[PDB]
């Protein structure tokens, strides 16, 4: 272990990635949740329990990426530089596992938390996405490893961002959804960083060898893609919004995909979200 | 693994440091580093170089830190919001260690910078401390690596905080002192939590393995507390200020000691630091 260098940086994208990281730093504190409490009694008991299991299914994932995922691309690190920028990923990773709890203590009831939680230790879909990931954080084989941390960053969490998304397009949960922006404005870097990296690693393999990944990364997806319906399908019964939710599904598996640097997979009419969704994602 | 819940902690520590530390989030770039660039021109060829090398050892420091040290604690972690905590110390470990680039790039070249690393890679003592922790970093034992991590926050830091505070009391480099100083609010709860950590655990153990491990901290003090000591009198040597340095020591290994709830070890006497620098603290 040599001391780190920051003037003599291998790979500016680390500088870049850490400069944007870094600058992007926040904490719920800062999120005037309180101002979504009206917003909060206007929605049905059904839509409450709804996204209260939607945030702890969210939670799940970010507790995993903090504890397993991000740690876990640590020593596949090729740069000084890199490992710092994990460690900071990791850490914010931290912060948005703790900004739903932020939520839950200041719209919801302890009650009705709780039994979020104990669902979410029980629901197959949720359990089983966990469990995928894990598998490949705790494998020896760092690109696969990768591959399932974009897909974590890219894929997993849009069956659940895109309920906050819904409801700010009425005004409702604003404050939940702007803290949710600042959210995905990390995860959508975290995706392209950690996809850059897996790119750079294929280049160094032969070409049969980046063949069996591309063949991996494609069977991997389909195994989450369908177990992500399965879990959609069961938390948005008889809302009417199922094939909004799965269309978001289809077009951020693309995103997944590109981060990768693999191709869409998804045709347009498979992934053709509603435009009301889009601008209330980046107003 | 399950979803944690910031709505059920399990000891309120981990929440209060938790805001503590997120709280006084920073980064260099927040800090005028080039308001001091007419005060280090003051400065000498031997101080300069003597500056660069301290802060090119505590970058080597923070860097373990990040990279093993607070990576190692967290499969030690008792409750889920203190493998939170641990995350942002990694974190900060990696802002406080890219903050020396930050002052090599505003007040020097890269010719005596590129210089300060090459010492970094062969100077002895620097070299034995950075392995004696590793070993602990890397080892199995859970206690023993948090009396490390301990030694390493709030004792083989102050080794060179020192310069910084002592040319923040003469008036130079001001701004660079409010930067350490930065450093320093983080490190000193670091070194205070593991440590209140270290103590949870040893609650738990044999009246036997308490007095074992109390003696082992000991024994681990003084083999890093004399390899301290030839880092000490041989960067400060053209500089007739390693006295204050020796001082100043003593007076943080017992502040470490003490954050592992022991006795001090060094006698006032030997901990009497030029109160002007403990001004700059
Ligand atoms: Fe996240
Ligand atoms: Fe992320
Ligand atoms: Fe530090
Ligand atoms: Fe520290």
């Amino acid at each position: 272990i040599s001391a780190i260098n920051w003037n003599k940086i291998q790979d500016d994208k680390d500088l870049e990635v850490w400069n944007r990281l870094t600058s992007n730093f926040w904490l719920p504190e800062k999120v005037p949740l309180s101002n979504d409490i009206p917003a909060w009694q206007t929605l049905s008991a059904a839509e409450q329990q709804l996204t209260i299991r939607v945030f702890t299914g969210l939670t799940l994932l970010d507790t995993i990426q903090n504890i397993a995922g991000a740690p876990s691309l640590m020593a596949d690190a090729i740069t000084p530089h890199e490992e710092a920028v994990l460690s900071n990923i990791s850490f914010m990773e931290a912060v948005h596992a703790r900004s739903y709890s932020s939520i839950f203590s200041t719209l919801c009831q302890t009650k009705e938390v709780d039994a979020a939680y104990a669902w979410s230790e029980e629901n197959p879909p949720l359990q089983r996405k966990a469990q995928i990931i894990l598998a490949h954080y705790v494998s020896d084989e760092p690109l696969k490893k990768k591959i399932a941390s974009v897909f974590l960053e890219s894929f997993l969490f849009y069956s659940g961002f895109w309920l906050p998304m819904y409801f700010s397009s009425r005004g409702k949960l604003t404050n939940t959804a702007d803290l949710i922006r600042l959210i995905i404005r990390d995860e959508a870097v975290h995706g392209y960083y950690i996809g850059y990296k897996y790119q750079i690693a294929l280049q160094k393999l032969s070409a049969i060898e980046r063949e069996e990944l591309k063949l991996f990364a494609l069977d991997l997806l389909m195994e989450l893609y369908d177990n992500e319906i399965r879990y959609t399908e069961a938390l948005y019964a008889e809302t009417g919004w199922v094939n909004d939710v799965k269309a978001f599904l289809c077009y951020n598996a693309n995103k997944a995909l590109m981060n990768l640097g693999y191709e869409a997979l998804f045709p347009p009419e498979m992934a053709d979200v509603n435009p009301a969704i889009l601008a209330a994602l980046s107003p």
